[PDB]
């Protein structure tokens, strides 16, 4: 009688840098983003997340909204530089914000999913490292034990990290995002130091043995098909796929690297890092996988250079950041995982969304029918993948509010909610319209 049951989560997913403003308030030190947005060229346009979404301030108003469209779950990043202002200095006030924040969740019937990390470093740590330097696995560490003992009455479901793939081979290879390097061999280990922080963090949230709580970390995977039938564009398909979603979700749940990378990777840069008790610590059982999901991508042999496939446009439609619009690869990601690593594992979609270009019309409406288009093709996947047996127990819409989109500033607008940035008025499109009508029916 419900295609989604009552038990089913449905969610809107924010960040703490995205949507929080208040960047130098109640003790806050700057995070590796703060810094990078001043870096001439770095960010769309100089944007920065001084002020955001200002949700810091305005919390009360955007849980109320929440609670009028019925959300159940609301899945927000915690801010590293809030809670550790410097190394080793706890900031109570920093920690008094998550606790009112969380506090005004459940008393408006949301359930909150807590990401531990979502890319907002504090500078202290990459000044003496960052993600390079090794000891920050005791950092990190100790920084999510803090977490987990003072918030722990209040949330019962943890994500360690979000996108380990952007904080590695986006931000030290490609430099699109913080810290910004574009060294092969710098990623490779950035990657490695990120998923051993998570089995750190893993192993301190087992050894608390919290009453009814839930650790599990978000991965941004796609599906990759070759452009044609040949040799040659399966081995680039097989590559873009072993850089995209093998390389760490291999290692979290094979508990090796996957071998045909790390001989690829190989002849390109150092892969000594891998040794067996480090593997250990990082496939460590969780309690869910979080998927985020937004494209495919069709690829073809490049010229034999590292990581070189040149990227077909199929000829479909697309959003604004130039991604396809493809639901069924939603349905094949599931499955892929159901078939192929997690199994009977609980799976949420801890982000799904698009940016389209939105604009208040003299009606003070946003009429933004093709993200409604685009939310109901991928809600019916997962109806289909529950129909056939998948273990999903939940859907987190990126985002909740149109908010700062990293490298591209505030150009890029995800929201189902409208922010005029000018006046930090809120505007529901019809798309949160249409997603408030969906929790209510819980039909598609
Ligand atoms: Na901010
Ligand atoms: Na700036
Ligand atoms: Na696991
Ligand atoms: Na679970
Ligand atoms: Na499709």
């Amino acid at each position: 009688m419900l295609d989604f049951s009552k038990d089913f989560l449905f969610g809107v997913a924010t960040a703490s840098y995205q949507v929080e403003g208040a960047y130098n308030e109640d003790g806050r030190t700057m995070s590796i983003w703060d810094t990078f947005s001043r870096q001439d060229g770095k960010v769309y346009k100089s944007h920065n997340g001084d002020v955001a979404c200002d949700h810091y301030h305005l919390y009360k108003d955007d849980v109320k909204m929440m609670k009028d469209l019925g959300i159940e779950a609301y899945r927000f990043s915690i801010a590293w530089p809030r809670i550790f202002p410097a190394k080793g200095q706890y900031n109570p006030k920093g920690m008094d914000f998550y606790k009112r924040l969380t506090d005004e969740l459940l008393k408006n019937d949301i359930k909150p999913f807590a990401t531990i990390y979502h890319w907002d470093l504090p500078q202290w740590a990459d000044d003496l490292g960052g993600w390079l330097n090794r000891e920050i696995v005791e950092w990190y560490g100790e920084y999510a034990e803090k977490l987990f003992s003072e918030l722990g009455g209040y949330i019962k479901n943890w994500i360690t990290l979000n996108e380990p793939w952007c904080s590695s081979f986006l931000s030290y290879f490609i430099g699109e995002h913080a810290p910004g390097h574009k060294d092969l061999g710098e990623a490779l280990l950035v990657s490695h130091n990120l998923l051993l922080s998570h089995g750190k963090a893993v192993e301190i949230f087992r050894g608390l043995n919290l009453d009814d709580s839930k650790i599990g970390i978000t991965l941004n995977l796609n599906e990759v098909f070759p452009a044609s039938d040949s040799d040659d564009d399966k081995v680039a398909a097989q590559i873009a796929d072993g850089f995209q979603n093998r390389w760490f979700l291999d290692p979290l749940f094979k508990g090796k690297y996957p071998q045909d990378m790390v001989e690829y990777f190989g002849k390109y840069a150092k892969v000594d890092f891998i040794n067996d008790e480090d593997l250990k610590l990082i496939s460590q059982k969780l309690d869910f996988l979080g998927v985020n999901y937004y494209t495919r991508a069709v690829v073809q042999k490049g010229n034999d250079g590292l990581l070189d496939a040149v990227q077909i446009d199929p000829g479909n439609e697309r959003t604004e950041m130039g991604w396809e619009i493809y639901p069924e690869s939603l349905y094949n990601i599931l499955m892929r995982l159901k078939r192929e690593y997690t199994y009977d594992m609980p799976l949420y979609i801890t982000e799904n969304g698009a940016a389209f270009n939105d604009v208040v019309e003299d009606d003070g409406r946003v009429h933004d029918e093709k993200r409604v288009e685009f939310l109901k093709q991928h809600f019916k996947e997962a109806k289909r993948f529950l129909n056939d047996g998948g273990n999903l127990k939940g859907y987190f819409v990126w985002s909740l509010m149109d908010n700062f989109e990293w490298a591209h500033g505030y150009s890029k607008r995800f929201g189902i909610v409208y922010v005029d940035y000018e006046t930090e008025k809120r505007i529901l499109k019809d798309s949160a319209l249409w997603y408030k009508d969906l929790i209510s029916t819980r039909t598609i």
